[PDB]
């Protein structure tokens, strides 16, 4: 039996999460695993499976909540060999996934349905990261309700917010605490572009070139970046990328499509902390990654 | 042949239609019949498909979440021409569907479901929406809801950004109770309706539906509402008319443990107010058809 | 004639009936599930019933109810080693109920799992029950948790801000001790991640708590502040004279740390939650009926 094995097991879906990094125009390579579970010298043929993506999308979240779906990859972010050659007497061999991530828009969660149409499908999530993209903990950011034009003293806080890749050194946030997975429509425009500069500093600006949420940067927002080795683990080290900003916006979204509400104005102030576990054991960038 | 509704459907295929609350409830929704030259004197038939509204609720919700199924229109709560004739070179006709909304729940989400049996040679899942001019989803992002710890409402507050006022007659709405799930098991929601009624001298009357009171509502103060319009900067044309309700109430959530267990009621403290708006097309002289949903 | 299953409640919207057993000396306990021959005619034959567990209508009800990519809130089929029932009832010619006497032993049970015990009808000697087994000690049940505050750890100081929720479930562990999960953890969460959230309470004769992690390498940093403590009253309904209601009001504070809110894999920043104030577990008890179990209105 010819299959795929990816280095994580897949989730509750079938779909695993793979990590490709944003780098020089954003050109990257996965190595896919195919395996012989040999006395043949076997051309294995991959093929883009669009059908598994879809039914599953169906199976998972239903024709009804389509802003949770996934997306097929783009055929110009992605190329990869048709025929794989495992000749007599090997059982493992790679594909090479060249990825062309430039442009991407993170606002989609990108699959890459990959199956075996001659000797098993593989379902690749691809999750373009940086030094600055991942789940940030949200815990010491305070999101205030404006109650008769001024900010309330009660304050709103999450668990955590993602940071999704622009390119090397940009990432971006949806503003507050906006729903991550709300219709993709109204999220796009709650976008926050942060780029991270050499001096320390921040620029914020939201993508919305209108600026219909009425983003407004306040004072100068900046990053930490800190790291310290494990006490248990003496080869581990932890890596915190640490955000300090304040802005208002506003939600002109909550009432549904369509429908024009009054909008709720926020203050939003605080910090957010990125988590980055590195086994400098491990030479290579990439492979010494604990995800 | 097919149907034509001033909105899209949504992801589910229900398009929501606003008629409204008028003299006892009685309104008619005129829906339009299109054509995609109609050389032919066609006899279009309409009938209820209670079918496609099962098939959809099963499909959406699943039968384990019953709270959330759309309910089918009571027969005595509608009138429609079995038969619509559209002539040889109309191409498009309105449907009269003739509502008797008196006395209607809005506790359920209630769909008219239609299809077209024989076109004289397409379906409409119908979300009938009552409206007055105080009900729709109004911003509550300065409504409070403080928890009764050890007595006395605690300084932490919670909110939400929208409460629904549904339509109970041409003046008067309900809300559920703080917040109280709109979406939570209906036998158990309906304890936790607030009649709002709307008085010429800009006063309120709030009282709970429950005539037995079991979430312990009391009005606190006196209950005031706010009616003001403004013309739009950008569209000059635009109305923005203001609706916003000044209240102070405590009630009793007795039900979070589900249904039958007997539970602890936790005392709430609500106060602020919730403001409605409703953008008016001016220069369009219908009352319903300048509204911009 | 139609033979099944009469539980003393109803069934529950997915068609799980609950069943609650008091866990007593070492958790044997016995619970009475009785068999009807419906019908307009008198059982005229001497029947012999038989009895089996259904795995399949457990497995069915699980993917139509919460589906194939939410196992976390699946019902798990209950452990061979924790029940035994007969096989074969006999109703003899001229009765029309009988009872299967199902024989638990739940010495040691992990109330992580929701536990049903799926049985069947095979052969009526010529209808299915889903039992959801649910121990209950004096101490187990939903407990009304308004009153407990859990603050967010900021800038090493617990913040002012305080989150509630209205309930916490108090499951048992044994016949005086139960077990919650810290703070605002969800109880429906990764069953993998949730168990190490497990805080075992036990109630002392002194009117005191134990409060302790499960996790023996305690990796949520749980540490209890001051001497937790417990009061137990009760109040006599007014309207019904003879209901009683019995409070057990537990008060507390702890410090633990939430380390798997990211979701399963990558290691995150923990974030730590001072929890303090008190929950409060009703039970109405019914003074008229001598039975200590037969009494509980549930």
């Amino acid at each position: 039996y010819v299959s795929f094995k990816a280095p994580i097991a897949s989730g509750s879906d079938g779909v695993t999460t793979i990590y490709v990094r944003y780098k020089d125009n954003g050109k990257v390579t996965y190595q896919l695993p195919i395996i012989v579970s040999n006395s043949q010298d076997r051309d294995i043929h991959i093929a883009v499976d669009k059908d598994t993506l879809k039914t599953l999308n169906i199976e998972r979240f239903s024709l009804y909540r389509p802003e949770l779906w996934y997306t097929e990859m783009e055929e110009d972010k992605y190329e990869f060999p048709e025929t794989v050659h495992i000749p007599a007497g090997s059982c493992v061999e790679l594909l090479n996934i060249d990825f062309n991530l430039q442009d991407i828009d993170m606002l989609e969660k990108w699959v890459l349905p990959l199956t075996i149409v001659d000797d098993a499908k593989a379902l690749l999530k691809v999750v373009p990261f940086n030094n600055y993209s991942g789940s940030y903990t949200a815990s010491s950011m305070k999101v205030y309700t404006y109650i008769n034009g001024k900010p309330d003293t009660n304050a709103r806080t999450t668990d955590k917010r993602t940071g999704y890749v622009v390119d090397n050194n940009s990432i971006f946030f949806y503003a507050g605490l906006i729903n991550e997975d709300m219709d993709k429509d109204m999220r796009k425009k709650y976008k926050i572009n942060v780029h991270f500069k050499e001096d320390g500093t921040l620029d914020m600006k939201q993508d919305d070139p209108s600026n219909e949420m009425e983003f407004e940067l306040i004072g100068t927002p900046t990053y930490s970046s800190t790291s310290v080795m494990d006490a248990t683990r003496p080869y581990l080290e932890r890596r915190y990328v640490q955000i300090m900003f304040e802005y208002d916006f506003q939600d002109f979204t909550y009432g549904g499509s369509g429908t024009e509400v009054i909008p709720i104005k926020y203050r939003v102030a605080g910090s957010m902390t990125l988590l980055r576990n590195i086994n400098t054991q491990i030479p290579d960038e990439d492979q010494q990654i604990e995800w």
